[PDB]
This record gives C-alpha cells, sequence and structure tokens, in this order.
C-alpha cells in the first residue's frame, strides 16, 4: 500500500528529515554513508576495522522512538573521562559486528531490536576510507581531511575502490516512487554513497524519479561559490549521465546580517538560477517557508515543510493521470 | 497464584541456580551483592562510581532469554585490545546510571528492556567496598584482596557501613514462601549482602523460611577446614541471631582422585556432621545426585537436581498439613 521514498546521505541532513518523514505514512529507506572516520566514529574504527557507525546510528535512531530505553542508551555519549568519550551506540553497532562477523547484518539486527519504522541501509559492506582529489591534483585521505583543506574538490573516491553495495539497497532503488538525495554536505555525506559503483547504476537503471535537495548555503571546503547547477553536475560527473529530474531549493535573498554571519564562516547562499535549471530539464520545487531563520541570523531548512514537499511529490508521481483509453 | 523464592548471593553460584530455576513455576527474586571491585566490574568502577555490574548483570542475563539478541549483547565482552576488554552489559548499565543518576533505577529499567522473567535487585544502591578483619586483627580492603591473603576471616564489613537495602528486596523478603542463601562465596558473595544492615533485619523479621545451600568443596581464603555449621556460624554471627532452618549439603566421600585435585588447589569436602546440624533445630537436605563430577575429577553442583530440590521443599512449605478444627 505504503509508498516508498529512499533517501541517500549522511549526517545531520539525512537524520533530521528522516524523522521528519516519520510523520507521514511513507516506508522510509535510508541509504548511509559509511566512509567517515572523524570524531565518534573515528574512535571507534581506530581501535576496530569496521564499516562508520555513527550516521548509519543516528538514522536508524531517527526511524525509532526517541522516548524509548533502548534509543536513549544507543544515543548516549561517555563524557570524555569515561569510556575515552565514546558513544555507547557505536560501542553496541561494533559488538553487534564481533558477534556477526558482518556490518550489514549487524545493522539489520540492531534496527529490529530497536523497533524502527523503515529501513537503514549501508551504502557498503566494506570498510572504505573517503579521499579525494583537489583542483590542482593533490591527493588528501580521509574523510576528516577532504574539508580541511583550501582548495575546489575535483572529485572524491573510495579506498578500496571495487566495493559492492547492499542487495536491500539496490532491490530499494529499483522499486522507490521517489528517491531524494541530500540534504547534507555534497561530496562527503552525498557523493560518497555514490561512489559505489552499483548504486551509482541503481540510479541510472530506474525509472523511479531522483530529487536533490539544495544546501541553502554553500560549504566551506565542499561547494564553495557552487550554485545549485553545479551541485548537480558534480553527481551527474560521479554517476556518469544526467539523472536528477526535480529540485528542492530557495531562490529568496536574505537579510543582510544573514549574509554577513554566513560571509565570517566563509559561506554564501547558492544561487539558484532558475532559467538554466529548466533549461537542463530539471523542475525545482519551493515554497516559501521551506528556510528558517533564528533570531542569531543562522538558517536551516524548516522539516516540517521539506518533508511535507517531498511526501507531496511521491504523492503527485503517483497520482492518476489524463489519457484517452 | 506462583511461590516466591528469593536468593540472596552473587557470583556463577547465584547465575547458574537462577536460570536453573527458571524451569518452574516460581517468582523469582535475586538480591545481588554490589561490592566487588574485581575484573569486568573493577574495570568500570575505576573509570565511574557506580555500584559493582557484573554479578547483577549476569544474574538478569539467567532470568531472560540466553538466545536472544539483547541478552547476547548484554553477555557480549570486548578482546583486551579494543575497550580496554569492557563488557559491553556493563558499559550499557554505566550508561543507563549515567541517564537516570540512580543505580537502582537503571537496573530496573534494563530488566524490563530485557524482557526478564522474575526480578534481580541490588543489595544496596550505593557505592561500597567490601573489606576484611582477619583472624589476626588484620584489615584488608577490597572484594579483590580478602581472598587473596592467607589467614582466616574473622569478619567482613562494608565501607561505608551506614547503606540502605533497596525497598523492593525488604518487600521480597516480608513475602517470601522461601529464601535461599548461597550456593556461593560465603564471605565475599553471600555474607557481603547481609552486611546490609536492613537485610539481615528483614531475614529476622520473617517468618518466610531461610535455606542455605552449602559449598561442596571449602573455599581457599575463605572457609579452610569449615564444615557446614561454621559456614551457618557465619552467617549467624552477621545476622545476629540463628535464623537457617533448612541446608542443602551432601555428605559423600568423594575418589582420591577428586580428593587430590582439590588437595593440590588447598581445599577439602566441606564436612556434614549431620548429627551437630539436627542438635541445632537445622533439617538437612540430600540427593544421591546432588553433585556432578567430571572425568577430570571436578565437582560441581548438579543444577537440575539442586533446582529441584529448591522448588521440591517451597512446594512441601506452602502444602496442605493435619489438624483437627
Amino acid at each position: 500500500k505504503q509508498m516508498n521514498v529512499v533517501l541517500i546521505g549522511g549526517g545531520t541532513g539525512l537524520s533530521v528529515l528522516a524523522r521528519g518523514l516519520r510523520e507521514f505514512p511513507i516506508d522510509i529507506t535510508a541509504i548511509v554513508t559509511v566512509a567517515d572516520n572523524g570524531g565518534s566514529t573515528g574512535k571507534i574504527r581506530d581501535v576496530m576495522d569496521i564499516p562508520a557507525p555513527g550516521d548509519i546510528r543516528n538514522v536508524i535512531a531517527a526511524l525509532s522512538d526517541s522516548e524509548s530505553i533502548l534509543t536513549q542508551l544507543f544515543q548516549y555519549r561517555f563524557g570524555e573521562n569515561q569510556v575515552d568519550g565514546h558513544s555507547l551506540g557505536n560501542l553496541v553497532i561494533a559488538g553487534m559486528t564481533n558477534i556477526t562477523n558482518d556490518f550489514g547484518h549487524a545493522i539489520k539486527e540492531l534496527s529490529k531490536v530497536l523497533n524502527i519504522k523503515g529501513q537503514v541501509i549501508p551504502s557498503t559492506n566494506a570498510s572504505v576510507q573517503l579521499n579525494a582529489v583537489m583542483e590542482d591534483g593533490e591527493i588528501v585521505h580521509g574523510e576528516t581531511n577532504i574539508p580541511k583543506t583550501h582548495k575546489k574538490i575535483d572529485r572524491v573516491f573510495l579506498e578500496p575502490s571495487d566495493v559492492e553495495p547492499m542487495n536491500e539497497a539496490i532491490e530499494a532503488l529499483e522499486q522507490a516512487d521517489l528517491i531524494v538525495l541530500g540534504p547534507g554536505s555534497l561530496y562527503t555525506s552525498v557523493i560518497s554513497n555514490l561512489c559505489v559503483k552499483g548504486i551509482s547504476e541503481a540510479l541510472l537503471r530506474t525509472s523511479a524519479p531522483k530529487l536533490y535537495v539544495s544546501n541553502v548555503m554553500t560549504q566551506p571546503g565542499e561547494t564553495d561559490n557552487y550554485d545549485v547547477k553545479e551541485h548537480i553536475d558534480a553527481l551527474t560527473r560521479q554517476v556518469g549521465e544526467p539523472f536528477i529530474d526535480f529540485v528542492i531549493c530557495s531562490s529568496e535573498s536574505y537579510s543582510k546580517d544573514v549574509l554577513q554571519r554566513y560571509e565570517e564562516k566563509n559561506s554564501k547562499p547558492v544561487a539558484v538560477h532558475k532559467e538554466q535549471l529548466k533549461d537542463s530539464g530539471i523542475r525545482v520545487l519551493t515554497a516559501s517557508n521551506l528556510v528558517e531563520i533564528s533570531n542569531e541570523h543562522y538558517v536551516r531548512h524548516n522539516t516540517k515543510v521539506l518533508s511535507k514537499m517531498i511526501y507531496e511529490l511521491a504523492l503527485e508521481l503517483t497520482s492518476t493521470i489524463r489519457f484517452t483509453p
């Protein structure tokens, strides 16, 4: 009965969006990058050879009952003075992986124990690192160093590169009503999944339409000076052919104070250029309240609005049409 | 409807027995010592000020489904090369305790999440250490050092000594059909609970009968040369008045090879002296197969037999009697 939406990403963009979509009658599948090597995750991957648990942990938690004892434990973190400030959920994922000898199977077992509504699937079961080639040709190693340089990223890639997707991710892409990429860091959260060759191939094979959710602001070290089309072109480069049908973005202008706050952090609004996009056959979707703005001049997506737009798009794509039989 | 048996102890004696009793129609309450400071537990109590999680963890696990994912995680231990060889269950108890700011409440929440049948209750909610006074008057500090000396223990005591029992332990003692002490290390596993003054007072107040399950062999550093009556007298000393009604033990003689194996480990069978016990008003209970003996000449309790004896005693104590109205 329910519609199937597949989210591809990583980070708080994905976990916040997944929780927002939980408010609608849709079966959510999230395909989540396992390449990070910093913070919580880096602490555990130094200890043991395991794919990154952190982004996946947050997405599992987003699809579960946040008030539950088990979700509270899963999202608990020790202070730096206890157990090296580990995430207890990451430790549980690690233990589960030692038990199953299989990260993907550990994620399946834990998802069931946490009684989530949806599914969360690693982009790959393999232990990988994300690397970048800079515009000048410099190679940067590890997800943590990629934005902490100061050059244009030309491309990102995985080491080892020969890695396979999970069967369940491919099946979800094949059978989706709608596939959503982003919002999140373009290279480290979104494209990092597309670096898994079988995921990119599935995207091109499937007739499910693909939506990109644009970032509000450019991201220092990943997307400096990118307009919306440049973000899409980076996706296209990785995948091999154009494939995005829809983009959610706002072409609103921001107050002097907002622009100032983001200039100080070396960040500007992502420019839309809606005519260029329509010429490329990409449909632009917006709403007047897509973006929320704090009293301190920070901006973010309004989760309720973004979620509803996604659900309403899936609904429209699955609706009756006009033809004569 | 079901009968209520309360077990007081700590260690593998208790966890094995609790699991054995799970085979019968009885509501099990286990009151478990929280004073240990060695191994798994010591690793966590060095990190954080928390009562000992380890004995309690094992008893919770004994009352749960061992094949379950959650019980498997709870009983998982990292190798020494990962997370300092911590018990994942201990880490979860620690995190839960940080969340609730209350060890007893953390144990209640975790018991429910693990879907146990029964209840497990700490002897106290306070952080304590177990100390011993030796026969010569030497004071030894911490549960780990107590057997690792080489003198008769005169008594054990808690630091701080002013600690309170949990309300649920007291209620269970008041309403029990039968209360079982042991099997386990006499001082460090059994008497350590009785050092909580309110537990000893409840034992004397209640009309529920009390059973002591004797150790098969004397324990080096705790009960060298103790016959059964000396074990009971140590309990009596702590509590203040005689209170044991029944004792389960075997007065079988062992093969030369068994005696040899235990002599090498400075250990002999605990002598019964059944006439002395009957003169003290203590009823002795045995069975021909109470003790199992390995091909390598080790001995242990037959769990099935011991469990059934306990259940059958509760049954007899709750049965109809003869009177004229």
